[PDB]
C-alpha cells in the first residue's frame, strides 16, 4: 500500500483537481481536451486561448496520475491516454498507410533551406542536395506492422475556430493545424496558420503549400504533421509514476504503459538531424546512426500525399535544453515494463541519456544556469561554423535555438521545466552527474528568489546571456565555464514557474537533505496557496506585453499571392496580425484590450493557463509525498 503522505498538502492537491475538472469552470472542451487557458484572448506559443497543445495533454496525463495516487482511482489518466490517441495522435484517415508504407529509408526526404527572415520564404527544394539514410524505420515498422507514426502532433484546434475543420470538412471538431513554418524570426505573431490536411479547399490556389516551400510543378494535395518531443517525453514521464502508485496500490495502467512505450520508440526520431547529416561533419550524408545526436531536438515532421502516394521524415539538427529529458530515457532503457519493441529502442535510450547529462553539464553557466543549445545546421543551411564557435560532438553552440523574437532560452521557465527531470532522476537514482549539476543550479537560484512581507514573491523571468562554453571534451570534463555568464533581465510571478520551481527544489531536497531547498519550496507553495488562490484556482494579474503586435505585427505574404482563410479574411501582402483572425474581434476582452492600447497602456490579464494549474497541482502532489511531517 502507498506510504501515508502531508495531509494538508494533499488537501491543497485535491482541492486544485476539483477545480481543475469542474465543468462549471470551462478548463476542458465537451469532447474532453483540455484548453490552453480558460480565456480566450490568449498569444504566446499558440495564438489562440482554445486552441491546444501535446504539451498540455502530457500536463494532464500528469494530473490524473496525481489523482490515482491518492485516490486510488486511474480511470481519469486511463481517459487522458485515450483522448490523446483519438485527437493528439493521427489516425488512419489523417496519416493514410497507402502513403506512409510508400516511405522511402534512403531517401527520407528533399532538403529545403532555412533563413533568417520571413521574407526569403517560400524556401526551394533542392534534390541535389545530399540527404542521409533513416535506421530506425525498418526497427519500427517491422515491431509493430505498420507505417503510420505513434506520437503527437503539437498543436490542435480544439473547437474549430480557424475554421478548417477535419481533413477539409470545415464543420469538425477538432481541427488539425499548424503555425511555425518560416525561420527563426517568425514569431507567434508573423505566422500564417494552416490545415494539417491540405486539399488546396482553403487558402491559396494551391492552400498554403505555396507559401512555405516552393517546388519545380505544381505542388500536390497533402498532409504533414509535427511533434513537440519534450511533450512526449513528458507523457512517458508521467505514465512512470502512474504504473508507480498503481501497482503500490494493487491497481493497473498496463493498457496506458503500451502507448507510452510505443510513444517513445517514435521518439527516436528526435534523435536525428534534420535532413539525417553526419553529426559533426553536415556536408556529408549519413549512412545511420552517424547522422544521431542522440538529443531530444526541436521536433521530427512527417507527411505525405493525398491523392498520391509518397511520403517523408525529418529530424532536427536544433537542439535547446529545454527539451532534455533525463528521467525519460532512463525509464525507457532501463524498466523492464517500458522496454520498448524494436530492436534498439531501449538501448538508443540509454546512449541519449549518457548524452543528455554531457549536454547539460556542457551548458552549466559559471553561476549555475543552463544556456541555449547547440546545432548541426548552422543558419540552417548546414553552413561553416564561424572560427572561435565552441562545440559539442560537432555541433556549434547557439545562444537561442531555432527563435529569436524572442529567444528561445530567455525564459527562465527551461531552465525549471527541464532540471525538474534532473531532480526526479536523481532522486530515484543517485546518479552522479546529475548531482553536480543540481548542487550548482540549485544554488544559483535559491539566491534569486524573493519573497515581501505581505507574502508575494518573485523569481526570474526573463534572463540574458553573455560568452559561450568552453569546447566539451569528454574526457576533460566540466572546465567551469568562466566566460558563460546569465544575466536576469527582470523578475516576476509566474505562478506555473513557480510551481515548476518548487517541484524541482521538491525532489533534490529530499535526496540531498538541503534544507535551504526544501523551506524555499515550501514557502512558494504556500505563498501561492495564501495569496493567489482564487475560484478557478490560482491567478495574478500580469502585463501582455507585446499584444501591440496585435494591431501594428505586419505578416509576409509573397508578392502575387493572395488566398482566403475559411472565415473569409482576405490573405494579402500588407495584411496585419489581426486581418487575417477578424473573429478576435468578437472577443469578450477585445475592447478592453483595444481601449487599453489607444489609451497607450500595456494591456493586463488575470490568466488561466492550464498547465500552471496542473504544475501547481502537480507541485503540491510531489510535497506531500516526499516530506510526510
Ligand atoms: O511536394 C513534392 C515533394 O515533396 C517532398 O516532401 C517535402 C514536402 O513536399 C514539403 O511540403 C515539406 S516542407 C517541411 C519543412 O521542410 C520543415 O522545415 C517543416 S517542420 C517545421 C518546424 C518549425 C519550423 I520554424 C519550420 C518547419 O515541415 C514542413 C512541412 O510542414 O518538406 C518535404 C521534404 O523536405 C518529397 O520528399 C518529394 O519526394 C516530393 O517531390
Ligand atoms: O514556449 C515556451 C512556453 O511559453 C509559455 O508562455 C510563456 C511565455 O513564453 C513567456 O514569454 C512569458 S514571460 C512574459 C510575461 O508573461 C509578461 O508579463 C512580460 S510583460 C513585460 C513586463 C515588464 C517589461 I520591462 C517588459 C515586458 O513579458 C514576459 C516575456 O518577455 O510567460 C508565459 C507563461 O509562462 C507557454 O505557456 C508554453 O505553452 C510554452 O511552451
Ligand atoms: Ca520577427
Amino acid at each position: 500500500a502507498s506510504s501515508p503522505a502531508n495531509k494538508v498538502y494533499q488537501d491543497r492537491f485535491e482541492s486544485m483537481y476539483s477545480k481543475i475538472k469542474d465543468p462549471a469552470n470551462g478548463y476542458f472542451s465537451e469532447q474532453g481536451i483540455p484548453y490552453h487557458s480558460i480565456e480566450t484572448l490568449m498569444v504566446e506559443a499558440p495564438d489562440y486561448g482554445h486552441v491546444t497543445t501535446s504539451e498540455a495533454m502530457s500536463y494532464y496525463m500528469w494530473l490524473e496520475a496525481m489523482h490515482g495516487r491518492f485516490s486510488g482511482d486511474f480511470t481519469g489518466f486511463d481517459k487522458s491516454w485515450s483522448v490523446t490517441e483519438q485527437y493528439l495522435i493521427p489516425t488512419e484517415k489523417d496519416q493514410p498507410n497507402t502513403s506512409m508504407s510508400r516511405y522511402d529509408a534512403n531517401k527520407p526526404a528533399t532538403y529545403a533551406p532555412e533563413f533568417q527572415d520571413p521574407s526569403k520564404y517560400p524556401s526551394p527544394l533542392d534534390t541535389s542536395q545530399p540527404v542521409g539514410r533513416d535506421p530506425i524505420n525498418s526497427q519500427l515498422t517491422s515491431a509493430y506492422g505498420t507505417s503510420m507514426l505513434y506520437g503527437m502532433h503539437w498543436i490542435l484546434d480544439v473547437d474549430n475556430w480557424y475554421g478548417f475543420g477535419a481533413r477539409a470538412d470545415g464543420t469538425s471538431k477538432p481541427s488539425y493545424i499548424n503555425t511555425f513554418q518560416r525561420g527563426e524570426q517568425e514569431s507567434t505573431w508573423e505566422t500564417i496558420p494552416q490545415p494539417c490536411w491540405d486539399e488546396h479547399k482553403f487558402g491559396g490556389q494551391y492552400g498554403f503549400l505555396d507559401l512555405f516551400t516552393k517546388d519545380t510543378g505544381t505542388p500536390a494535395k497533402q498532409f504533414k504533421y509535427t511533434n513537440a518531443p519534450d511533450a512526449d517525453a513528458r507523457a512517458v514521464q508521467a505514465t512512470y509514476w502512474a504504473d508507480q502508485w498503481a501497482k503500490e496500490q494493487g491497481k493497473s495502467v498496463s493498457t496506458s504503459v503500451g502507448k507510452a512505450t510505443k510513444m517513445g520508440d517514435y521518439l527516436r526520431y528526435s534523435f536525428f538531424d534534420k535532413y539525417f547529416r553526419k553529426i559533426g561533419q553536415p556536408s556529408q550524408a549519413g549512412t545511420g546512426y552517424d547522422a544521431a545526436h542522440y538529443l531530444l531536438s526541436w521536433y521530427y515532421a512527417w507527411g505525405g500525399g493525398i491523392d498520391s502516394t509518397w511520403s517523408w521524415i525529418i529530424g532536427s539538427s536544433h537542439n535547446h535544453f529545454g527539451y532534455q529529458n533525463p528521467f525519460a530515457a532512463w525509464v525507457l532503457s532501463t524498466d523492464a515494463n517500458f522496454k520498448p519493441k524494436s530492436s534498439n529502442g531501449a538501448s538508443d535510450w540509454a546512449k541519449s541519456l549518457d548524452r543528455q547529462l554531457e549536454f547539460y553539464q556542457w551548458l552549466q553557466s559559471a553561476e549555475g544556469a543552463i544556456a541555449g543549445g547547440a546545432t548541426n545546421s548552422w543558419n540552417g543551411r548546414y553552413e561553416a561554423v564561424p572560427s572561435g564557435t565552441s562545440t559539442f560532438y560537432g555541433m556549434g553552440y547557439v545562444e537561442n535555438p531555432v527563435y529569436a523574437d524572442p529567444g528561445s532560452n530567455t525564459w527562465f521557465g527551461m531552465q525549471v521545466w527541464s532540471m525538474q527531470r534532473v531532480a526526479e532522476l536523481y532522486y530515484k537514482t543517485g546518479d552522479a552527474r546529475a548531482k553536480k549539476l543540481l548542487d550548482k543550479w540549485a544554488k544559483w537560484i535559491n539566491g534569486e528568489i524573493k519573497f515581501n512581507a505581505d507574502g508575494t514573491f518573485q523569481i526570474p523571468s526573463t534572463i540574458d546571456w553573455e560568452g559561450q562554453p568552453d569546447t566539451w571534451n569528454p574526457t576533460q570534463g566540466y572546465t567551469g565555464n568562466a566566460n558563460l555568464h546569465v544575466k536576469v533581465v527582470n523578475y516576476g510571478t509566474d505562478l506555473g514557474c513557480a510551481s515548476s520551481l518548487a517541484n524541482t527544489l521538491t525532489y533534490y531536497a529530499a535526496k540531498s537533505g538541503d534544507e535551504t531547498s526544501r523551506q524555499n519550496a515550501q514557502k512558494l507553495l504556500d505563498a501561492m496557496w495564501n495569496n493567489y488562490s482564487d475560484s478557478k484556482g490560482i491567478s495574478t494579474v500580469e502585463q501582455r506585453g507585446d499584444y501591440h503586435r496585435f494591431l501594428d505585427q505586419e505578416v509576409f505574404v509573397p508578392a502575387g499571392w493572395t488566398g482566403k482563410m475559411p472565415n473569409g479574411d482576405v490573405i494579402k501582402s500588407g495584411v496585419k496580425f489581426i486581418d487575417i483572425r477578424s473573429k478576435y474581434k468578437q472577443d469578450p476582452e477585445w475592447q478592453t484590450m483595444v481601449a487599453a492600447l489607444q489609451a497607450g497602456q500595456v494591456p493586463t490579464q488575470r490568466l488561466h493557463r492550464f498547465w500552471a494549474q496542473s504544475e501547481f497541482a502537480v507541485a503540491n502532489g510531489v510535497y506531500a509525498i516526499l516530506f510526510p511531517d
